[PDB]
This record gives C-alpha cells, sequence and structure tokens, in this order.
C-alpha cells in the first residue's frame, strides 16, 4: 500500500549523514537539496512535483548524502525497497534488464 | 521495427575503444566480455541467452570499455535508445523516475 505525507514550509525532511530506508516522491511543493560546511548552506538543486529524491537510500544502504528542506508546504509519496522491486517485477522484459544492470552498476 | 542479427561463431561483436550506440540482449548462444593486456585474452564472463550487455551505450556514449566475442552462433536483438525512450514512456511511475535516476548518475 503505497503512502504519503504532508510536510510543512521549512522542515529539514532529512540530513547530512542521517540513516534512510526511502526514497520521496514530490507531489506538492518544492524542496532544497543543501549541503552545509563551515556553517554555511551550500544549495545544489531545487526539485518540484514529478521529482524524487533520497534515492541512493534505495540502492545502495549508506546515509544520506545531504539535507532537504522544504521550501514551501510538500506532499511526499513514501518510496520503499519493496515497491520498487513490485515495480520492477511488473515492468516490461527490456525495462528490467536495464534497470537490474544499471542498478547492480551503481551499487559499486 | 526490433531488429536482431545473427552472428557467427568467433566473430568479434565489438571491441574495447569502439564507439557504439545500441545495446544487445541474446536470443541464442553465448558471448565472452574480455579486455586484452599484451596481446593476452583476459576473459571476464560469459553471457547466454536473456542477458543485456553493451548497456552503457544507451547510457553515454563513451565507448566500449570491454570486448565481446561469439563463443558459438549468436543471435542478438539490437536494443536502440528510441527503444528504451519509448517502453520507459509507457512503464509505472516509479520505474520512470528511478530509470532517469540511473541514466543521471552512470554518465
Amino acid at each position: 500500500a503505497a503512502q504519503s505525507v504532508d510536510i510543512h514550509k521549512d522542515q529539514i525532511i532529512f540530513s547530512e549523514g542521517d540513516a534512510g530506508d526511502c526514497a520521496y516522491i514530490i507531489e506538492k511543493g518544492r524542496v532544497l537539496i543543501y549541503l552545509t560546511k563551515d556553517k554555511e548552506e551550500i544549495p545544489l538543486t531545487i526539485l518540484g512535483e514529478g521529482e524524487i529524491f533520497g534515492e541512493m537510500a534505495l540502492i545502495d544502504n549508506q546515509n544520506r548524502s545531504a539535507s532537504v528542506r522544504a521550501l514551501e508546504d510538500v506532499r511526499l509519496a513514501i518510496v520503499t525497497k519493496q515497491q520498487v522491486l513490485e515495480r520492477v517485477s511488473t515492468a516490461d522484459k527490456v525495462v528490467q534488464l536495464l534497470m537490474r544492470v544499471l542498478l547492480k552498476r551503481l551499487r559499486r
């Protein structure tokens, strides 16, 4: 059962270093991917509706490489490891094979 | 129109260094992925029916990182950038987004 959550403007959705198991697809609003060094916000990217972030938690098994803050109220679809497996297994044969070898290459 | 090609036993399908625009799915036979150093064949992998290789040509169009020889008569399905785009565009939303970030990261 796919799930969604609301997060309010200016909330940090997650931070550089956090453990994470899931990715997020933006259904509403916008987020800023940023790092921080020195006590200084260094922005990388702004993402809006239809876009995914947090994806490396679904692939590898490390921590968040960047922090993400909501620039406005957001509604996020939670993508889990289980859902990925399920969707990939129902997908087109060629798309399957491609995802599977691309996923392997990205792992390392 | 999807296309296939027959490659005879011992034909080099492509080589380390070649420009390439497509990937292949093996419908028949087997192929050896190899490198060569000092005129010495160093085998990596044997691939057979149902498997894909050459996939990086669909990602970045830099040259082949390994050579591939048919060990026996093969039939390969040609996978083009256009076909991938078409299938990706009909696919599940989550599968779409995922493909798209794999392509982004592996360039």
